[PDB]
């Protein structure tokens, strides 16, 4: 039901979660909690443990 994002920065590192009933809301809170941030590097999508990650 909750996806996880695994932070892998270089001089920055972390992981946080969170709980959506849909993918397209937990998604976006990721992307848009994450870019707000400044966040630059590259982002992972595994549809298949549904699970993110951004890499700098």
């Amino acid at each position: 039901m909750q996806y996880k994002l695994i932070l892998n920065g270089k001089t920055l590192k972390g992981e946080t979660t969170t709980e959506a009933v849909d993918a397209a809301t937990a998604e976006k809170v990721f992307k848009q909690y994450a870019n707000d941030n400044g966040v630059d590097g590259e982002w992972t999508y595994d549809d298949a443990t549904k699970t993110f990650t951004v890499t700098e």
